[PDB]
């Protein structure tokens, strides 16, 4: 009962806005488990293995802010490494904590389970180095600064941090802090600030119109709210990427539709590519993204603004915060910009799927697409108000989709959420499925049914055997993950039959699976040009 | 069609005594497969994902002392990672194959999907070094020695080894090798032999009984035909660790039981730790194995064969080939070892269910059993001969038995597969039923029903709800991981029924699931006395 380290960690992990920990036991770390069954504060969620609680963890903290994963010495942190590289690749700030021996037992290089069997305690904590951007070995001398310090770089960087726990270091006496773990809000040189506004007024001064491209690290900085204020503000021409979809309304004046590059829509190049000036706020312009660097925006062209550095031009202004920098041209646009941007069918295919869905998505809605044809046609949504859009296209795991999506509806319990993954993609993470049902969630699971890896398909191979699947019977799968399911499922082939269901399964009273019958080489027109502009690059 | 990298490594593959590849594909690895599919030597084995695969190319290697796995750069490889470290630590040689970006690519630094978003391409090359004895990034300068190198370094390792292949370097030109990659006997210094072999024939020719005990590092190098002639020609008290179960026929006189430690039964504990000279060929004494480090054997006991050293009592003579060490002894056991060792219930239970299944195992049978009440149960089985017994001790990932099963089985189509899985544990790589379902594979799986992880619940926390799993609805998964399942399931609560359904399931002429209903509380006498040693080093 006493208070301890293993009750301050998790006092200090609320602070940070997790009210969730997710992963699966063992011996290493049943004892800490008992303080978060014992908190008020913290819920523990057993997933079906490691790989889907870190899954699920970044599609939490991808609604929430922030998230925790917990699993044990060896094969628990090792199970869960794609999924913290993921989240930190894509700047998502999961907390890894490990379960570990006790001190004495490391101390005495003992051949425990869980080990090499060389008696070294320190290889998996030095593995996870390169996907974290921040770790410590707690200790009965360090244990409560050492906290401390990795979750604030967590929260400053709004990345993976990772903490190892001995079972005894977890049981040493601490003491509950009087302060709240705080985000404290950094503040430029007023010189280097004046330096970078200056520069940008007088290139911003030049502007004919000017644009806005945003994306996915406006997401994880909470800078939502800023962007879309500031098109209000001034009303101007603006789209994201497809990490940073879900930024703006997309049926508001001066959208036009995903930037994908060269795969853009027309309308878009012009309003993105044609600007003269060019805002790049939280930009990262990877393959996917810009359909194989078909991106034609010079440096001239640009203010791009990263988390801690913003560049207009030729010259970096560094060690300036995003907010700061964005409240700078925020400012600065109400002083330069002017201009107003003036105010069905039978078998399914691809091109009938997401026209069908265009029309069944609502404000609110929480939509997850998997790598494939999933995320690359979910990227022609219009988007309404307040719909949280998750996709990993730097990364790109497939698999992941299925178990984030327990995550986000663990997260918004009160939320609909929607879930587009491959038949492929789900096959890798499919036992969260029974964690779902466990929790009587009801999500809207749409499983693309092209009987293989399509994507892989378009891009080599499409007569090749290693392009098939195993093909399973996925209407029957609730039925087999749970004892009593209660859930809903369809296998749909026309269109009229997709809509239809889409309206049964409207108001999530239920888990729905919906089996979406579609053709083994139909793609959306995104990976089409992607495929297109792989010819001079993969060759 | 021209002879190249790609071809090159597939030979060396053969060469080592793969016939399979496991993996799943990526666009980078998809040219590669291209030639896996075309070489009448080696299949492809597409698995749902990389973690199974990984854990199936370990079983594989278990059966046919070698195997291989292919990854895509950072998804596919960082999912495997647990896999890998298991192979490591259990000394299993698995290859793994991770395509990666062309060398073009990589130098460039582009932002290309599966990398952190920095530009660099070495990180999971570095994170898999502790987990491998050989690594190399092939390039078109290096390649076909590199390749080489590396699997000769896994060969005499008996250890796993890495290799990344970027999809330029595949297609590069090579050569055919008029010769096979072959397995060169490392020989002692006569000298260094001589001294060992004095050291022990002077420890030898003063016991007055002489006990065996070996374990899984006679089984990884191959030994195993070696230490049952020695027994044969030797009539001596033997044993195994769990780790090394399998290597004697256990029928045979002169064996009374498994050995670990103080949870042995009196006569393994008289026979092993009674003799004044026991042998330990190839053993690691881990904490699972001597239920909580209690075994009784002193150094002056012991005269000790490791890989590349060997120990009498305090003086370790190394650089000596176990091969070597082990044939010196045998010649010294013919001349100084003299002794002759003398040649149905109703409610399912712990007890009952190992009573029946060892009525139920035949020679020739390949048997897993996963961490928990599994692993520690089936310890007390009476193996025939010919037996290849596979258990995960020292890493003990749970998942580890379905995935490897596949393994097994791809490696030996004509031998009886029986796997031993807790219900908690088939929930971690559950989709490679699937896979098993695709190949018309027919094991016998048993899956332990306690509604949770027992071994945790006996460690602690019986009644928290930690140790609660979701409930799956075992005898439905094939009929939902496969649209035609030559697959037959029963649910059995009795060790009347477990009894009738192993006899109708005899010559597994399907794939058969069967679902055994056990109590929460239920342990193996294994377990139990692991659990009473933990109130010493656990408090
Ligand atoms: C963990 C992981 N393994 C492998 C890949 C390589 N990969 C990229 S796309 C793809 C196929 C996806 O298949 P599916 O989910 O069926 O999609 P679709 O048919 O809609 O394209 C694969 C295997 C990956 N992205 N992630
Ligand atoms: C990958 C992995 N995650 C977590 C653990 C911790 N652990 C050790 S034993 C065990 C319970 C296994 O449960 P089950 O398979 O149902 O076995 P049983 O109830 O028969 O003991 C767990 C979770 C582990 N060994 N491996
Ligand atoms: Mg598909
Ligand atoms: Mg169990």
């Amino acid at each position: 009962t006493p208070y301890c380290v293993a009750d301050y960690l998790l006092d200090r992990l609320t602070d940070c806005g997790a009210d969730h920990l997710f992963g699966v036991p063992g011996d290493y770390n049943l004892q800490f488990l008992d303080h978060v069954i014992d908190s008020p504060d913290i819920c523990w969620v057993g997933c079906a293995n490691e790989l889907n609680a870190s899954y699920a963890a970044d599609g939490y903290a991808r609604c929430k802010g922030f998230a925790a994963l917990l699993t044990t010495f060896g094969v628990g942190e090792l199970s869960a490494m794609n999924g913290i590289a993921g989240s930190y690749a894509e700047h998502v700030p999961v907390l890894h904590i490990v379960g570990a021996p006790g001190t004495a037992s490391q101390q005495r290089g003992e051949l425990l389970h869980h080990t090499l069997g060389d008696g070294e305690f320190r290889h998996f904590y030095h593995m996870s180095e390169p996907i974290t951007v921040a770790q410590a070995i707690l200790t009965e001398q360090n244990a409560c600064y050492e906290i401390d310090r990795v979750l604030t770089t967590m929260l400053r960087e709004r990345r993976p941090g990772y903490l190892m726990l001995p079972a005894d270091v977890a049981k040493k006496a601490a003491t509950p802090p009087v302060n709240a773990l705080t985000l404290r809000h950094a503040h430029a040189d007023s010189a280097c600030l004046k330096a970078f506004r200056d520069a940008a007024e007088n290139r911003l001064a030049m502007s004919k119109r000017t644009a806005l491209l945003a994306d996915f690290l406006v997401l994880r900085h909470g800078l939502k709210h800023a962007l879309q204020k500031w098109v209000k503000d001034v009303p101007m021409a603006h789209a994201t990427m497809l990490m940073g979809k879900g930024i703006f309304d997309e049926r508001h004046v001066g959208f036009y539709g995903t930037y994908s590059g060269s795969a853009s829509a027309g309308a878009v190049k012009e309003a993105i590519e044609g600007a003269d000036t060019v805002l790049c706020i939280g930009t990262r312009f990877t393959d996917t993204l810009t359909a194989g660097f078909t991106h034609q925006l010079t440096p001239s062209q640009t203010i791009e603004v990263q988390p801690h550095a913003s560049r207009v031009g030729d010259v970096w202004f560094t060690g300036i915060p995003m907010l700061q920098a964005i409240e700078t041209l925020v400012e600065l646009c109400k002083q330069h910009v002017h201009d107003t941007p003036v105010p069905p069918d039978g078998s399914l295919t691809q091109d009938n799927f997401w026209k069908t869905l265009q029309t069944f998505i609502r404000p609110g809605d929480i939509i997850l697409a998997d790598q494939g044809t999933s995320a690359f046609g979910a990227i022609d949504l219009r988007l309404p108000a307040d719909v949280n859009f998750i996709v990993q296209p730097l990364w790109g795991s497939i698999g992941y989709t299925l178990a984030a999506a327990f995550g986000a509806q663990t997260a918004c319990p009160n939320r609909r959420v929607i879930v587009l993954t491959g038949d492929g993609a789900a096959q890798l993470t499919i036992q969260e499925l029974g964690s779902m049902l466990r929790d009587k969630q009801h999500p809207i699971i749409l499983v693309l049914n092209n009987e293989g890896y399509t994507v892989l398909r378009a891009i080599h191979g499409p007569e090749q055997r290693y392009n098939d699947i195993a093909l399973w019977n996925w209407t029957q799968i609730p039925q087999a993950l749970s004892l009593d399911p209660q859930a809903q499922c369809w296998r749909v082939s026309e269109a009229e039959q997709l809509a239809d269901v889409l309206e049964k399964v409207a108001h999530h009273e239920r888990l729905s699976l919906i089996e979406v019958m579609l053709p083994k080489a139909d793609i959306p027109p995104l990976l089409g040009a992607i495929t297109k502009a792989l010819e001079a690059r993969n060759s």
